């Protein structure tokens, strides 16, 4: 029923060290219209070097000072049961817990779709 999302810092876990961040959102339902959206709080920044499903992000999909990634459901995305976002060699922000969100926006407007998860950065 429920859309899920999951985040990990892959190379490391500590404030101010460098790591890839993998975030995977699955809508657990069929998609046709709208756009997939990841929402980050401050401390994270997407760029056109990051990727979703093997494609580097474009400037038009990055908003909100890098904190929001919005992907219109083009043919390449419609195939997919999941949306694997990768943030490449990011400096991790200060220790704490951080809520990272996924959803489908500009859809039919009828559906679960929201999802969210906590990513924890550890003390230095």
């Amino acid at each position: 029923q429920s859309a899920s999302i999951e985040a990990k810092t892959v190379n490391s876990t500590k404030e101010w060290t460098i790591s890839d961040i993998e975030v995977t959102y699955k809508p657990n339902a069929v998609l046709s219209l709208g756009a997939v959206e990841f929402q980050f709080p401050d401390g994270f920044h997407a760029t056109t070097r990051d990727s979703v499903n093997g494609r580097t992000l474009k400037e038009t999909q990055i908003l909100n000072d890098g904190k929001t990634v919005r992907l219109p459901l083009t043919l390449d995305l419609l195939g997919a049961s999941e949306f694997d976002l990768v943030m490449v060699r990011k400096t991790l922000p200060r220790a704490g817990t951080y809520t990272i969100k996924g959803d489908v926006v500009n859809g039919l407007g009828i559906g679960s779709f929201y999802a969210e998860t906590q990513l924890v950065i550890d003390p230095r």
